């Protein structure tokens, strides 16, 4: 793939419908882990203990402890130059009748903190709950999310004594429910929201330029979004610190930290 930023910016000058796909690499520089990078969440912990439906049925406290920890860390984190370049791009293009849409894998909400509006959160949100009984979805920004989690840090599955009884974990505050809440996120083996997925699909059919920023292009279906668009002849530009399973499908690859590689692309 080309690293000709001039040639890419020519495609950028002519695009009316830009699709920007993002993963944890776009948030790294804000000072939070990725999933599979060094010090990543799935390096430190085993994903099958924390991010599957079975994980949650077998040990909802361990799982909640991990999402609680992440919520408490993320509160004070700020959008980095890559988030900010994306937001300013959307606002600038939007003012001229051109569309920029963000299709994010990240649940951290940092694209909303930056001022981005057209944001599909395809794996849910760190800050939303879903009730296991009634199905109610809610923003929840209580700190701590429940009293029993107050002052809990990152969980060790071997410290059985740190586990909280299930009745003291976050419960639905809807009058007459009290069901157990789970994070409103998409785990391995769970379908993505079909409304979201459908809308994303149409965005990808309409886009005339696609960027793929800070994702390992391992996890499906997100990993095939940009490959799909490229199979229609649309230019895709990858921004990543390394090559991925998908790089050889794309017209451009811009190597480096997105904090520095992305802002001149979007200028
Ligand atoms: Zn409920």
């Amino acid at each position: 793939p080309s690293s000709d930023l001039t040639a890419f910016r020519e495609h950028f000058a002519k695009a009316k419908h830009i699709a920007i796909i993002t993963g944890a690499g776009v948030s790294a520089e804000s000072g939070v882990p990725t999933f599979r990078g060094p010090g990543g969440f799935w390096r430190k912990w085993q994903a099958q203990d924390l991010a599957t439906p079975e994980a949650f049925s077998r040990d909802p406290s361990l799982v909640w402890e991990f999402y609680h920890y992440r919520r408490e860390v993320m509160r004070s984190k700020m959008p980095n130059p890559a988030h900010l370049a994306i937001a300013e791009c959307e606002a600038r293009l939007g003012q001229q009748g051109r569309s920029v849409v963000i299709i994010t894998q990240n649940i951290d909400e940092l694209h909303h903190r930056a001022g981005s509006k057209h944001v599909y959160e395809i794996h849910g949100s760190l800050f939303k709950t879903r009730c296991m009984s009634c199905g109610e979805v809610k923003a929840n920004h209580k700190s701590p999310i429940c009293p029993a989690l107050d002052g809990k840090g990152a969980p060790d599955p071997n410290t059985k004594e740190a586990r909280i009884p299930v009745e003291l974990l976050p419960r639905c505050e809807r009058k007459s429910c009290n069901g157990l809440l789970r994070p409103h996120v998409v785990w391995f083996g769970e379908t993505l929201d079909s409304d979201i997925l459908t809308a994303v699909e149409r965005e990808l059919e309409k886009c005339d330029l696609c960027l793929v920023v800070g994702t390992s292009s391992i996890v499906y279906p997100a990993a095939m979004f940009a490959p799909q668009v490229a199979s229609r002849g649309v230019p895709v530009a990858e921004f990543n610190m390394e090559c991925t399973p998908a790089t050889q499908r794309f017209k451009y690859h811009f190597e480096g930290p997105c904090g520095s590689t992305l802002p001149p692309a979007l200028e």
